[PDB]
């Protein structure tokens, strides 16, 4: 079928997985016959190696996402994303990656393309976060944030000069989800240059988008000074 | 003796009462000899009305801080909102309680005469904050706090002119922890505000007090209309 169908397939299979329906056997059964269906048969190695029990689901995912950025399948790489961050217990980042894909679904139905790019390097950005997450280094976790913050900017920055008013509340919504991350990681500073660009956004969306702009080149001074 | 080992003495009966070493009646009796023996006869009849069941220990904590008020006892004041913060379950208020404490004993050993004003008056206005939290009206609560914020950066702004350190930290504490109760009480634009506050006081006591004051006009601004 489509690639839509597939991304809706084998997310219900991880999700089967995750709750306790299937175990690991079967889901590797499960999702190699999906992606041998549909022809995709690098994905199908993969997960072979799980079958074999050679890696783990973890290492299966990871795998998988770096084989589907290599393809270009959007779709999967966000259930990808959304099931890696859902192995390790992580409901804030599920929820920053629910709200990109929403912001993806809203961009595609529209000749909309250079959000497309910015979206793109924040879903890396994101799989560099989820790797570190993996490796248990925290200190690599917060300059990534920082970097996945700075983006965020530059798109808010990009869509205050344009008349859209859900993306500022999305990227308000995933601004306090940062914030909320950098506070329950023992840091301060970082956390009050995401609530400082939240605000940026809030005070741009309310109207007075004089006054946004003095915050925005000062959180921005002060991203770039924190993370080097 | 001297007015700081009453308040010392009345303290130290409450926390036994609080922690269940000794019950209503007992500390009644305590409560009413200490007051007796330093001379103070309208707390005396205060406590009395507890001794005779008619009141509880919170109305009687309320009693003595007005009278208090009265008087001018100020270590006492201290004790009694710290008493009447801890019967009601919220350690983030006995926390700015603290750290006023602390702000107010470091005001004393010096000449700094016009902070003692303001801080009376975040006195009265944490006062008027636990009435309201006793009767469960949250709509005042956050008009209240929003006066607190307010004062607090009426000090920072006076602070900053001068060249006192550890202060900036103080109000920058304390506007983090109003920030946390904002948060938890349903509402973001007086949270944002707040931190907006914390953030200017934070690059003030860095080094750059330039940026600070934009912050300044910003958050006030916003306090101001959020009021209404
Ligand atoms: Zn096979
Ligand atoms: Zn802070
Ligand atoms: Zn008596
Ligand atoms: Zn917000």
């Amino acid at each position: 079928g489509t690639m839509e169908e597939l991304a809706r397939r084998v997310g219900r299979a991880i999700e089967r997985y995750l709750n306790g329906e299937i175990n690991e056997v079967e889901l590797a059964l499960a999702v190699g016959h999906i992606f041998r269906d549909y022809g995709l048969e690098e994905l199908h190695e993969i997960v072979d190696r799980l079958l074999a029990g050679e890696i783990s689901v973890l290492e299966m995912l990871f795998r998988l996402y770096e084989a589907a950025v290599k393809l270009g399948l959007d779709d999967l790489k966000f259930v990808l994303l959304k099931a890696i961050f859902k192995l390790l217990n992580e409901p804030k980042m599920v929820k920053i990656v629910e709200i990109l894909e929403e912001m993806y679904k809203r961009a595609v139905k529209k000749g909309d393309e250079e959000t497309i790019k910015l979206l793109k390097e924040m879903l890396e950005v994101l799989f560099e976060i989820a790797k570190a997450i993996a490796n248990n280094d925290k200190e690599e976790v917060k300059k990534l944030l920082a970097k996945f913050v700075l983006l965020l900017l530059e798109m808010v920055k990009r869509a205050i000069k344009k008349g859209d008013k859900e993306t500022l509340k999305l990227i308000h919504e995933i601004l306090d989800i940062i914030a909320e991350i950098f506070e329950e990681l023992g840091d301060d500073e970082l956390a009050h240059a995401a609530r400082l660009v939240s605000k940026a956004a809030e005070l741009a969306l309310k109207g007075k988008k004089e006054e946004a702009e003095k915050l925005f080149e000062i959180a921005e001074e002060e991203l770039k000074e924190l993370i080097e």
